[PDB]
């Protein structure tokens, strides 16, 4: 009816579709705020004739190979998962077994043995131990000393017929009869995200594929390994390509420079999506790279066996699934009715020039008045190879239903464009890339003259949120700021942080306890400068970007003299904007809102949160 | 009965003494390791007859001006206010209240002080318009604002409240309340500056404003004050101050700090951190020694009777009874400890750099031929001292085969406040040498410990000199640093008492100063040779988990050999204060990590096969 | 994967198959050792797309004739009886059901008829009138009368209800149904004699009086009988009948005992006991084979299509279809045991006294140039049989390097009946003889078995036998006695069975006999040189408690060595049908009292330290 905190509610969330033969399935999600839940129902849907069925409080669909049959969890309260099969004919279903600590399940090609991939831990309850690094993962919670697990599941009579385990951020996938497993090479300490050991087991034994490459393995055809990377990569920003391996590493992305989103290989066609300006586009590889579904749009996800579906979710609504005949058909309208008495702003796209190079950009434009203008909020992405778009942002069309101005834009860095221009981006953080959108700003301000540039906000999500407090310490224009889960000292991000002990001496530069580049990009360090009003949002189980980086910035600030205020979830990772309980989910939303109101578009004194939050 | 990691359960622990009349009154804790809780009851004794009964399952015993009735606190989650006749010890729940940090009885006998705080306490999140956002043990302060409320015990009602800011405090002075605050500039300036009510009724009148003391006592004639009246650093010695509307210091001529004072009827007891010990004076006009020695006076209470704890270094609290002479009022670990050998450490004095410092160390029982091990430690600070009191991991290792040395380098209380003073912004300098010192005159004295090999460890400050250590020198073979300091900066922006507590004792303008990188431990980790044990817990905002991870993961980057264990629960003070099962795995690990590293190395910790 | 005390957890276990149409439906249970709980799924193929489907926690399948419909049992302490529709397989509750052990469609597929029992059900005290008190696996009788209703399963109501005597039975004939009650002179006579009665609307006609045979089955013209028409002894072979309303023998020239009977269209499909197989038959009119092999087959049924589970000595039971040739519907463990280990067993013929009897033996893999150790097993019975199905210990304990030897003496099944009436008050005399001539042959077929260690085992009349060999024979070094007898008198009086199966076996007369003496192991207990473990469960009443622990107390008083291990739960069967955990850790126990007694002989079993 009406956007506001709570209006995400009313949406289909649909997820991690999977098809075979004339079957497709898929997870409907919704968010219950009532319970404070997510509920996750597995719809399986016929094709020809749309009729659906159902498989209650599940998830993870995997449809066997031969079509009979569909293996899924439910998760647990008691703490712990199992992994049911159902037959595809009647929906009648078994347990198998139950399961803590499992991330994957997948098929085999007999349609009776599954392959689970998980981890084991020390878990004492009293204290966690650590040899190793990291000391803990963004979402994953403590390591705890944790390895990798395989188990191979006989569904029939129900056991585990083979184990063993590898260690921490090992993967693996069925190639024939045979495992392929990926297990990140280890120097000093493990190099992840930068170099793999592979291994093909069977039965026990097992023998090394390839030794310190720069791709892993992420699907087979039983002919053929599919390969994820570069086999070698001087920066881990380097754009991810694909190579089908039969014992000869074969490259089809070469010509083509562009990170690959997804991929999977099905008899030797390989379909996968590309990041392309703003865009993530379908692709099918025959043998040459054809074009399948590309627009205004995401694929968020897709498979193929004797039909092809995704997702496409755009600007302006979440995910639908779509079947491609060699003609796009919309399969599902989940959305459609409350869509249809709900308005929806669709960005408008413009090029701008800034210093070298021109960029995309793009921005939304609220109901005003002829003789009236409106505040304005700039959104900055994560990254710095996050890739603003034709995607769903949730507070964007909220912002403007409520009259604010919408501008966004890809700076050098962002994803979706040439391997150089995300390049550029490395030990420049915060000079080429904030001059960027300081650019884009004033293009856009010279397309929309209706834009008060007296009232711009800028706000943003862990990068984006760092660039939200460089903005504050490096500029005059902005009236307000919002920075979630961002960073204030690069140096604290490279020792405590989940993945700094890698990302940062590559993205912030070599050497960090002498490299003077650590503080001299750090918005900490230039505290003083800061004359906005800031609110600063952080969550408990972020091990991204730490507690401190949000906590030590507000400190400071406060000894200045500064008006900022620090709002702490007491759970939630990360992602907790998009993945934190509905009741966690919609006091943010609530919060993002009433602080632009109050601080942005009429500046008053103070926050009340107890009267504001009701 | 052997020493180990679960031995510390079978000691009986005594806290919070009190006494009216012929009465007294405390409290008895015991840790059960099975139902992993502790348990309290408190004790009731007869100052004769040696009689005592019991109020179970409660704390905080409070005894009314009249001897006639008790107050005390039954905790769940709320916790309870009980009245009981002290005659029969039949009771009556008053008022249930969660948040009440503590409890004092009016003159009349009626109503009670009861001063609380009152948060936030959104269930999803936290939010925070102040400074700083959290406390040490006492949790996020969710925008915490202190509560003060006046009970009445007969008719079971709150008849006054009213709120100030975050950390205030108040006491009863005859019908009014004296109401201390912290000083507002930009921040809160906290234990550095106060502003002093005297409230009633609704109405208050300003005290004193910007005095570097608050309000800790009043006999109704008189306000005892506790501070200077203005500091030019927030370590210099606290004294006391009789305001009876003139304020007047009793202790100008002694420099040293006191640790705790009361006034009872004109007459003043405290006592002072001297020499590595906590003494027992009584001010009538005069100081006058009560009780002095090498231990720690743990706390004492006093009215008709004068009554406290007293602590040594081979024993655990007992309490006590002066008239004219010291009378041992109970003795409850007796018999356990006839059965447990114990270590009495030898004071040695040696010269460091200008000064003559105190030192101890603690003697096993070594074979005539042969050599022991060293573990050196190192006190929480920088102000901490060591001394005369009880330190569990100082017997268990001893009884272990290990030799026991520690000093109280400068800046360490107990001395001249210049010798306390001498530490700012000196961090890791002439205090390590201090140490350094002290360790060579001990090798010295006792040939028979083994320069081969000399460990250390230390918590909080004494974490931060072990890494310091591991950095700087060659000399120790392995390192256990418990919830310390790698890096000042974030130390500075992060944890609670950070924004003022590091200015003084490393340096002004932080985000300039190099003094922060360079008396920093993290960035000397390419120096480490020394196998390593990072120990932290999760609750710990004194010195944040920042500290031990930064390090451990550096010093994992550079591929030295170290190991970190966190805590799921539990505070600063988590090593003594956490649950009984996480206290002994700790001291499991403790013991096994100086076993493996230390007296006989080998490769590799597993934690699983070594803990069970 | 490896054999261990655990890997039973690790099979799929298949039992009570049913056929209808196209249909088949069978239970699948897996041992849960984490939960400790049995599960079951009744799973349902269909012939025609060779298509699974599920009914999850589920037993007692039961197809409606015209194959519409499936009712099932869910139990939980209640139990339900559910009806579901076989094509979507949505399910209705349709009564609550307390006590009913049996389930059976009418031919109109709307009716069920259900047998259960009744019992005085008071909580503090049972109260017997009749005999026996007790039945090993029912509990105490209690009064217990057998109870039928018959149940319309689209009201979901109880028609129809009326009651007989315990250890009633009743089958559907036609419209009308068919009850067997034990024949009472004194007491019941179980297993000798019943009377049967043609059932319909409140009305009952009497068909027989006094005869040796049941009715197990009706195609609704036709009631098969089981039993003989007169039986002298109950060891006699029993066979199956046409009852037409004139009787008629089919099996007449067969000399062997009908294991399992069914009747369908004037056609009878069963199975016999031969030479350690059981084999699948059927008569047209003539008998004609169906699968016979080294094998037994559990079960089966027919409709439409011919279906049985068939195990064998290295597998668990499968499923299988036979259409004019067999084919294998189901390998559910084929996964397992590509990686596990299975051992064949070589089959010999040997001679003793007067006959030439059946054996087997499993050889281990041994170093060559030394030899290993070997079990003596001896079957339940005297009727119990040895063979050809899967029996997890032999396989368990071949794997550690024994190895296994058994026999069926006489008085075995599956021989001619005079074979089996042989040991009749002979227990202990020729049987022992024909285990000791068969270990002798196989001595001679296998020189690397040592004879110096051979142990024996068994349970029930084979721990009987396990007894009976410690006190009658210097041969063995240890035996493991489960569930046995040491002295028949108790036997007689105190066990279920007792008052009639003790006079057929030991004989007549029990209190003046001395046969009961005689072949009781417990008066010759100062014979026994080598240790012994006793193993028994509180809930057996095949075999009272007092076998194992007089037997226990006696050798102790003697200055024996012996122990005792009693299960607290679970009846006769409980090696096999006890709780997971219960059976693990009897398994765990079996093979390291043979490894410590058997394999290398030490002293003292400490149990605490041994398992876990
Ligand atoms: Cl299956
Ligand atoms: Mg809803
Ligand atoms: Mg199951
Ligand atoms: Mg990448
Ligand atoms: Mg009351
Ligand atoms: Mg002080
Ligand atoms: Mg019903
Ligand atoms: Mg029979």
């Amino acid at each position: 009816i009406e956007w506001d905190e709570k209006t995400f509610t009313k949406f289909a969330y649909l997820s991690d579709p999977r098809t075979r033969k004339n079957l497709v399935a898929y997870v409907l999600t919704k968010a219950n705020l009532e319970s404070n839940k997510y509920e996750n129902t597995i719809v399986i849907e016929n094709l020809e004739d749309g009729s659906r069925k159902f498989i209650e409080d599940a998830s993870m669909p995997r449809i066997s190979p031969d079509g009979k049959k569909i293996a899924f969890m439910r998760f647990n309260e008691k703490k712990t998962a199992q992994i049911w099969v159902a037959d595809l004919k009647t929906l009648s279903a078994k347990k198998v077994l139950e399961a803590k600590n499992i991330r994957s399940i997948e098929w085999n090609q007999d349609s009776r043995r599954l392959l689970a991939v998980g981890f084991k831990r020390r878990e004492d309850e009293d204290f966690i131990f650590e040899d190793d690094v990291p000391a803990w993962f963004d979402n994953m919670g403590f390591f705890d000393g944790e390895k990798t697990t395989f188990w191979v599941i006989d569904t029939e009579g129900e056991e585990v017929i083979e184990q063993f385990e590898k260690p921490r951020f090992s993967s693996g996938i069925w190639h024939g009869d045979s495992i392929v497993v990926s297990v990140p090479h280890r120097d000093v300490i493990p190099r992840y995200f930068k170099y793999w050991d592979i291994y093909l087991w069977k039965d026990g034994e097992e023998e090394k594929l390839f030794e310190k490459v720069s791709f892993y393995a992420i699907d087979s055809d039983g002919e053929r390994i599919l390969l994820y990377g570069k086999p070698e990569k001087k920066y881990v920003s380097e754009h991810d390509k694909i190579y089908i391996y039969d014992g000869e590493v074969k490259g089809i992305l070469d010509d083509i420079d562009r990170e690959v989103a997804q991929a999977k290989i099905r008899n030797g066609k390989v379909y996968f999506t590309l990041f392309e300006e703003g865009s993530v586009n379908l692709y099918l590889w025959d043998g040459e790279v054809r074009e399948i579904a590309k627009g205004k749009h995401w694929i968020m996800g897709f498979d193929a066996d004797e039909r092809l579906i995704y997702l496409k979710e755009t600007a302006t609504r979440p995910a639908e699934l779509y079947l491609w005949d060699g003609e796009e058909r919309q399969l599902t309208d989940y959305n459609g009715l409350i869509f249809k008495k709900l308005k929806t702003f669709e960005p408008r796209h413009f090029r701008f020039k800034s210093i070298d190079l021109e960029l995309d950009g793009w921005y939304i434009k609220p109901e005003i008045k002829e003789g009236e203008k409106a505040p304005v909020i700039v959104f900055v992405h994560g990254g710095p190879k996050g890739m603003y778009g034709y995607y769903f942002k949730y507070e964007m069309q909220l912002m403007a239903s409520k009259g604010y101005y919408i501008v966004y834009v890809n700076p050098r860095g962002s994803n979706g464009y040439s391997e150089d221009f995300a390049l550029r981006v490395l030990e420049r953080t915060g000079l080429e890339d904030f001059q960027d959108i300081l650019n884009g700003i004033e293009e856009f301000l010279r397309l929309e003259p209706q834009a008060d540039r007296e009232r711009i906000g800028i706000t943003g999500i862990a990068y984006g949120g760092y660039m939200t407090n460089w903005a504050l310490t490096q500029s005059d224009l902005f009236k307000a700021g919002i920075s979630e889960n961002g960073i204030s000292y690069w140096l604290t991000s490279y020792a405590f942080s989940d993945i700094g002990l890698w990302f940062d001496k590559e993205v912030i530069g070599d050497n960090p306890l002498e490299n003077e580049n650590y503080r001299k990009l750090s918005p900490l360090f230039y505290a003083k400068n800061v004359k906005a009003p800031l609110l600063l949002i952080h969550s408990l189980e972020d091990y991204r970007c730490p507690l401190d980086q949000s906590l030590m910035f507000y400190h400071v600030l406060k000894d200045l003299g500064k008006e900022v205020y620090i709002a702490i979830f007491k759970k939630g990772a990360h992602g907790h904007s998009i993945r934190g309980s509905p009741r966690h989910r919609m006091k943010r939303y609530k919060l993002f809102m009433e602080f632009f109101e109050r601080k942005l578009k009429k500046y008053e004194e103070g926050f009340d949160v107890e009267k504001i939050l009701k």
